[PDB]
């Protein structure tokens, strides 16, 4: 094929259930019903690359264990078509996955596993897990495994002159600046922006301050994610180039957008298309992406994105 | 060959997770860890009676999901050696799940979706399904799927002549008359028995008055299961038989007790055994699983639950 995008990072079973009210301490309550679906960053990135027809890996971690098996059915042979040769099961922790209690009184509350995500990675990273992404055309990180491993992985692939973008999506703790230093492009939307920088990003004016903030503390290159009012790529070799929304007829569904937008501007920038191009293409990846309930159920085949960028 | 323990009933997917406290609305906080397992009181209870080398066979509704795969997995031939054969899966629904909180507190949180286990039953049970009730040597249902279909399996089996168990365990509504004239021993704990007869279980002689009410509710048997305090099997018009706990080493986890109890007892009890034996072998396997966390995973063999009793008559 072609070099290969390469995501390294989370895989979850998401477990919504639809509940009036959140339980009392002791109490045992119904739901109206529930549904549990294969979900994390790290998964959805790479089930949206594999859509795309991009030859897509994913590195990660599960439990062998059910939800373990619902990730690998979801992104494999019989799903997205991920490869998923450097995925390792284990078997002294679950599959990670997250609780999302959706209250009937519009309230929504989460509670989160890391689980194999968090704790079944190696102290040192294994040479077999580093030969993929030292083959990679381009890696993917985020946020919801270790630190450490991230670190690896980005000195592996600086070292091999492989193009690294991280999500910042995940735990909210700093970024170590190691890692901020051994990135290519950092990919914040203007929450995580804001949170990472301390300094507010209300308009687009402040947004540009912390990015410069972000370029200081050695990032060559942010990617912000700016929902409803598109996107923008601050290259501190330049100022900002823009993007807005490629409006949807119905938005169902954001859920899996910013993970879309990521992985398909990933996958336009190592089919070597330009800065604008990877922009738009991701934008029109991401609508079709909120036009469809669920993460992965939504991501759009190349076919549609292809077909949707052709409209003026 | 020999007629099969049938059950049926629920099978779940149970989610448990352990947080310091519940989380407020909004709030998205991080558990210590977590771990989902094949449960679900029909699923152990066949699973028990698989165990114990009685041919069972489970009755029950999966979504064709991946906990569907799960329960399947641990009950069938590469693991309890339950029949499955009647097992039955939907696309329309998933497979009942539920999740466990288990709070630094102590205090428990439980949130139930019923699933395949609530709506992907018939209105009307065929003659498919009931074929296997009709040929039990006994039957075990538990209140975790509709009344209407409790009912239905437990009229088929009273035309066969044949002993139906009724588990109170799962839903906490009040249940229809119809169901409890329809079966031979109702099973339920204190805490059960008082909810459903209305009446006090502080003590024994509170006890054997919501049993006598439970006596005038239809039901000539009833198997209380009394925790730490053992348990006791009334039937009407005679003296009720008493058993003390079988004291285990180490109570680790009491998850799945009262399922082994009650699977156990018709285990025996189908196998011909003096009630006396049938409570004494349900509590030494009821013993057994509350050494080892885990429902399903610690359902001890047959002939461990024999040896407990050899050395602790
Ligand atoms: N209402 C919308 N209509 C069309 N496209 C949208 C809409 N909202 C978001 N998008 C697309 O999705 C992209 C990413 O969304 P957003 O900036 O919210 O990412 P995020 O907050 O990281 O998302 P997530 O919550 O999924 O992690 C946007 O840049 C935009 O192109
Ligand atoms: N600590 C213990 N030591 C030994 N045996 C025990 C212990 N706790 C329970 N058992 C056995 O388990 C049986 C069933 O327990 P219990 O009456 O609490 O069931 P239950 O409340 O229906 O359980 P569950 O909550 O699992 O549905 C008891 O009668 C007893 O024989
Ligand atoms: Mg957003
Ligand atoms: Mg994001
Ligand atoms: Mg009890
Ligand atoms: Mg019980
Ligand atoms: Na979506
Ligand atoms: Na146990």
């Amino acid at each position: 094929m072609a070099p290969p995008l390469v995501v390294v990072g989370s895989a979850n079973a998401d477990i919504y259930v639809e509940i009036e009210r959140l339980p009392k301490e002791g109490e045992t309550i119904s739901a109206k019903t529930g549904q549990t679906l294969a979900g994390g960053k790290g998964a959805n990135q790479a089930a949206c690359g594999a859509k795309l027809m991009y030859p897509t890996y994913f590195v990660g971690r599960l439990g062998e264990d059910a939800h373990g098996k619902l990730i690998a059915e979801a992104l494999g042979d019989d799903g997205c078509g991920v490869h998923l040769d450097y995925v390792r099961s284990v078997n002294n922790e679950p599959t990670g996955h997250a609780v999302v209690m959706l209250q009937s009184d519009g309230q929504n509350s989460i509670i989160i596993v890391g689980g194999a995500n968090m704790k079944a990675w190696p102290e040192i990273m294994s040479d077999d897990d580093l030969e993929i992404v030292r083959n990679a055309g381009i890696v993917l990180l985020q946020r919801e495994i270790p630190d450490s491993i991230n670190i690896q992985v980005a000195k592996a692939v600086k070292k091999a002159g492989v193009p690294v973008i991280l999500d910042v999506g995940g735990m909210d703790t700093p970024i170590p600046n190691e890692l901020l230093d051994s990135i290519d492009i950092l990919s914040p939307n203007e929450t995580e922006l804001s949170r990472l920088t301390g300094m507010p990003t209300e308009t687009f004016e402040q947004i540009s301050q912390a990015v410069a903030k972000c370029h200081k503390l050695g990032v060559k290159q942010v990617l912000v994610k700016l929902g409803s009012k598109g996107s923008a790529l601050f290259i501190q070799g330049e100022k900002p180039i823009q993007q807005s929304i490629i409006p949807a007829a119905q938005v169902v569904d954001t859920t899996g957008a910013g993970d879309t937008f990521t992985a398909a501007f990933a996958v336009a920038m190592v089919e070597g298309k330009s800065h604008e191009e990877c922009l738009r293409f991701a934008a029109a990846a991401a609508s079709l992406c909120v036009q469809v309930k669920g993460a992965i159920p939504s991501m759009p085949d190349r076919k549609s994105v292809l077909k949707l960028l052709k409209f003026s």
